[PDB]
């Protein structure tokens, strides 16, 4: 037992990290098969970032201007193209460590692991969720651009995020591996503000089920509620509305614990209205929302 | 910017995980060079665990009774020995993926990453601290025995923990890689209780410095204190006493932020006495103590 914010083992992704340099700008790239993916702003100077015309800046770049280094060895770039906000650099060598992979575009509320990298070298791994305002709260310093987010289904890595930028409020924005930003963000040094960062209700419920499985049961109340009644309280507290799709996904946790989904909603409603009163749940003094129902099942069952 | 509970990239350790089976008992082993390390209770039945005599149970075991599987291939065991609470199985093949490594015995308050494994296969990675009562609060299910804790200094893995057991209160106990338990725990199914789980004061201070670096400054107060005065409050709140050695280690964070260590102690004293008043620091409603001063420096500087 015990419940931790756990990331996927990062080895399969570490084997894909490379350094990409264009002129004086260096960031990370993801090398899968014979293609290196990286943020297109690798072609920009600090001045270019204020109002970049990427197609125009790219005209001044040839294959030899992109320096790709894997470990301490240079890869030969034989092609390059821009797809949305990412560049795809075709190299002459397939990555021998390419895992089985997919590119997926996730929904808000979904979680993933980030392998933060600098100069193509991994520094650490942590667990994130795509916030309902399409930002992530990561840990990214200058040069972390190009670090990726992913999930693993046994031996298949599903890449869902590539880091591009930090908003003036310190939250993060990036794209899927097709180069499309999550949310309305653009890769430009212009002030962009995030919308309301609401709480991912289905994830808090999943985490309350993890708490019961792990022996933290004090918050269990004697009430039940309905979706409509719960959602009136969710709205007041800036929680995401709960739908029958979320109730369906919590079914296995409801089955394992014998606690009906709506009863757990009623316990959450009381926690929102009464607060924690200085108590903790799974060592947290706030309601955690960065575990999906699948994450809780996975961690409580021991999937490898 | 942003500050996350970050684990070391786990690839170097994933390449060392194997499955060890003795009779009907299966757990994880760590394969480094031509030796596989695993908890000695791999030789026990459930009945043996109530009062095991390990030297006696080991007399009934030969090299061929230990089945070691790396991926889906069997390793040949050519020797075996018991060192404290671990078995060392000499195999005929050196692990080709053996990273540069050391075995270290950590002090309470020190943090490390755990690669939780089942059947020799990695399930996830998370960050722990050795608690002041020599337990860790991990996430370990049946079969996680043998999973290891480690730190990385660039390309050298320092293994500090091997998981052995869960106390009846759901906290975890294990050994260093020489088989010596942290704390007073024994590898027997007998009720063993943990001592006071005090808060690692030097780590909370480090995390308050991380909060200031990352823009969370509301808790900064207009006071200072002395070590003796602070420690009177630390004692009352079950925090570890702060020594000049801890002040010395916080020096670089004090230098980077311009906040004297004793002034940060005074801000922590006010947080202990006043509480958070419903506010958060780095997204937490409690004072986090599982980041050392070195972890904060590393994460805020981008070490790979
Ligand atoms: C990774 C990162 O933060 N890159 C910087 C240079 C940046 C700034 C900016 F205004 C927009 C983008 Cl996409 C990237
Ligand atoms: C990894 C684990 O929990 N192993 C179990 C079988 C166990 C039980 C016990 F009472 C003592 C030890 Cl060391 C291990």
């Amino acid at each position: 037992s015990g419940f931790r914010k756990m990331a996927f083992p990062s080895g399969k992704v570490e084997g894909c990290m490379v350094q990409v340099t264009c002129g004086t700008t260096t960031l990370n790239g993801l090398w899968l098969d014979d293609v290196v993916y990286c943020p297109r702003h690798v072609i920009c100077t600090s001045e270019d970032m204020l109002n970049p015309n990427y197609e125009d800046l790219l005209i001044r770049k040839s294959n030899h201007n992109f320096l790709v280094q894997a470990g301490n060895v240079q890869l030969r770039v034989i092609g390059h193209s821009m797809q949305n906000c990412v560049l795809k650099l075709k190299v002459d060598t397939a990555n021998p460590k390419t895992p089985k992979y997919k590119f997926v575009r996730i929904q808000p509320g979904q979680t993933f692991s980030v392998l933060a990298c600098y100069n193509g070298s991994p520094s650490g791994v942590y667990q994130c969720a795509m916030r309902p305002n399409f930002t992530i709260k990561g840990s990214f310093l200058n040069g972390s651009c190009g670090s990726v987010g992913f999930n693993i289904d046994y031996d298949c890595v599903s890449f869902c995020y590539m880091h591009h930028m930090e908003l003036p409020t310190g939250v993060h924005a990036g794209t899927d591996l097709e180069g499309n930003f999550y949310g309305p963000f653009v890769d430009r040094q212009t002030a962009q503000a995030a919308g309301t960062d609401t709480t991912i209700t289905v994830n808090v419920l999943a985490w309350l089920y993890a708490a019961v499985i792990n022996g933290d049961r004090w918050f269990l109340n004697r009430f039940t509620t309905t979706l409509n009644d719960f959602n009136l309280v969710a709205m007041k507290y800036n929680y995401e509305p709960l739908t029958q799709d979320h109730v369906d996904i919590l079914g296995p946790l409801s089955a394992q614990t014998g606690i009906a989904v709506l009863d757990m909603c009623a316990s959450l409603k009381e926690l929102l209205q009464n607060g924690m009163n200085g108590r903790t749940i799974l060592g947290s003094a706030l309601l955690e929302d960065e575990f999906t129902p699948f994450d809780v099942v996975r961690q409580c069952s021991g999937v490898t």
